[PDB]
């Protein structure tokens, strides 16, 4: 019931943290590329597409985490 | 009828949400730099960074306080 | 009995992962600002930045992996 739903919620939040870690690593890559130029456009197109896909996945996982949060709260009410 | 562990507010998911706002701000910042390197609004970006950074650290601190209360309730039997 | 314990134990590692990812975020913000002040010695400082990224990335992957291990234990307990 409630503990089951909590465990299922943790799975989605953990996937979101993992996907956000990937997004972080992509931002680290972009910062490093620009720093090496200070001190191609196809590669940046690939960077943009990886950002888009992981951002889209994260928003999906957040939304499903939000949906499970409401199910859990309604599960707790009334019991 | 239940333990407070299973009812407390999910500030962890709130932190995940706010960290995604920060990530998307850093993506925007990187994209602007990229457009000039390869060839005001930045105060607004700085402000938004600071606001979400302040929010996230508040959620982390509250999540840590919940964690301490969760552990103590486990110990209370 | 043990499921509630495992749920609490996982929350600790997931919160630690979120904290470590926040420090990674702050490091990327630092790098973005350094490049922005340039547009609109330092080699050692950037190596120090690179070293902090690596240390926090390694910590995050460790906390994620152990959060996943506890997720599996929790799911198996439910089964």
């Amino acid at each position: 019931q409630l503990l089951s739903g909590i465990v299922q919620q943790r799975n989605n939040m953990l996937r979101a943290i993992e996907a956000q870690q990937h997004l972080l690593q992509l931002t680290v890559w972009g910062i490093k590329q620009l720093q090496a130029r200070i001190l191609g456009h196809t590669t940046w197109m690939e960077w943009d597409r990886e950002i888009n896909n992981y951002t889209s996945l994260i928003h999906s996982l957040i939304e499903e985490s939000q949906n499970q949060q409401e199910k859990n709260e309604q599960e707790l009410l009334g019991g």
